[PDB]
């Protein structure tokens, strides 16, 4: 009901990283969750005020 | 994973009032939670419109 109809921003819910969106799989008793994260690459250092 | 990596936005979930920080603490057998809340303190009465 969250991830899949809508987008979730309970943190670590939906898979690891931001949350973006999920789809469903069948599976014989049992569900399959494909969860479609976002996650930052390349960091830089920088001076702030 | 809710209220220590993150801001949670449930309502009485991470403690009374609003919710700003956690801190884990261990225990024999057992987690302790440090929750940080924030409370309004004073009222004042106003007209509206």
């Amino acid at each position: 009901s969250e991830c899949v109809l809508g987008q979730s921003k309970r943190v670590d819910f939906c898979g690891k990283g931001y949350h973006l969106m999920s789809f469903p799989q069948s599976a014989p008793h049992g569900v399959v969750f494909l969860h479609v994260t976002y996650v930052p690459a390349q960091e830089k250092n920088f001076t702030t005020a």
